[PDB]
């Protein structure tokens, strides 16, 4: 069956994929939160009733596994993670970078949910579309497409979580080694200028794709 390579294929990739978001493997959130405790982590309370949304820097479990997805988004590399934490730690001494922070973790963190809820509404969709076959309510040219259809949109999303992964790589290679050293305002304008953008756009591309599988 080409169908069943097909739909086997994408069940496989949906799967690692998933694996991946958790692997921890003891992956431990350093005491401080890798420098965004009392930084990026204090200007938004948990994305996924919304008065007990706790902030996400708090030591609540809901705040934790949010974080947990931050660090999911950054492949679980302590380093980058770091690397990440300590530019947000410079821009938080001036007031008026924190909208910039709080924007660039929503793009961050709005990717990676986005990402996961999509695998999953992936995995619901290749389910229901297998019992519509299996029950005969659907042939397998329909099946066929609506699994190419499905995995065209895994290769959206792992490819635009990707793209706002090398946003962040880009501006470690810059900035970790000497943000807290910098101007501020310049730093600010560097992230605005070259990367905010970008970063916004994959968050956009991965939020649309998950919608436009329900």
């Amino acid at each position: 069956s080409k169908l069943q390579t097909l739909k086997n294929e994408l069940i496989r990739a949906i799967s690692e994929e998933k694996n991946k978001t958790q692997n921890n493997f003891g992956f431990r959130e350093t005491y401080d939160q890798f420098k965004m405790k009392d930084s990026a982590f204090e200007l938004l309370d948990v994305i996924s009733d919304r008065s007990y949304a706790p902030q996400l820097n708090s030591n609540t479990p809901e705040a934790e596994n949010e974080r947990n997805k931050f660090y999911a988004l950054m492949d679980f590399d302590q380093y980058k993670i770091e690397q990440f934490g300590s530019i947000m730690e410079a821009l938080y001494n001036e007031n008026q970078n924190h909208s910039l922070i709080r924007e660039l973790m929503i793009s961050g963190l709005g990717t990676q949910i986005s990402f996961e809820l999509a695998l999953e509404e992936i995995n619901k969709k290749i389910e229901i579309f297998n019992q519509d076959y299996l029950n005969a309510k659907i042939n397998s040219f329909d099946f066929t497409m609506k699994l190419k259809e499905l995995k065209s949109k895994l290769n959206q999303i792992l490819d635009k979580r990707k793209e706002w992964s090398r946003q962040a790589d880009g501006l470690i290679a810059n900035a970790s080694s000497n943000s807290s050293l910098s101007d501020s305002k310049s730093l600010a304008e560097y992230i605005k200028k070259r990367y905010l953008d970008n970063m916004q756009n994959a968050r956009q591309s991965v939020l649309e794709a998950y919608i436009s599988i329900m």
